[PDB]
């Protein structure tokens, strides 16, 4: 598929048995998901946005399905205002920017 | 070109006649550049992302070259951690996401 940039590039994802909407974000190094109760162990992390840092829980080896394509990797969970799919997972689905 | 996402998608820009490096950021609604002197009138604005808000100067109708492609549009200037090319200018240069 191709996604234009007139509007925020939102897609459906599946994570932890739930469907959500998420932003395809080439500027994000990491994937950040809104607060949800994912199972198992996690590690504390702080991550920086344009405005400063927030506290998140780092979960490793988490499977996400992104617009029908699987990715496995690290997912950060915390109080983000949007679900963000970052480069760590976008590479796995073969996503590119083109112009 | 076609840009993969294993590294940050950094490109060279020209703004106010000066070369800078900037991040292609599909998760950014707007374009924000680190503090610099820029010709034109501006108006105060606030933008928010992860971590909160920053105060910026909004410059309308600014000529900017992005990886050799011309755009003319709104450029925000302020204490962003990195120079960011957002959707307002990515649309101008014809950028799409593909997977
Ligand atoms: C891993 C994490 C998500 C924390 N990364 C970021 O936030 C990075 C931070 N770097 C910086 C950094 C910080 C620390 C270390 N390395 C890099 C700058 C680039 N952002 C990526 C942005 O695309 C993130 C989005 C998130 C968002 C989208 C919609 C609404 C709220 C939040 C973002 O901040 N977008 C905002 C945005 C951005 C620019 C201009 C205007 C606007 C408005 C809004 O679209």
């Amino acid at each position: 598929p191709q996604i234009t940039l007139w509007k925020r590039p939102l897609v459906t994802i599946k994570i932890g048995g739930q469907l959500k909407e998420a932003l395809i974000d080439t500027g994000a190094d990491d994937t950040v998901i809104e607060e949800m109760s994912l199972p198992g162990r996690w590690k504390p992390k702080m991550i920086g946005g344009i405005g400063g840092f927030i506290k998140v829980r780092q979960y490793d080896q988490i499977i996400i399905e992104i617009a029908g394509h699987k990715a496995i990797g690290t997912v950060l969970v915390g109080p983000t205002p949007v679900n963000i799919i970052g480069r760590n997972l976008l590479t796995q689905i073969g996503a590119t920017l083109n112009f």
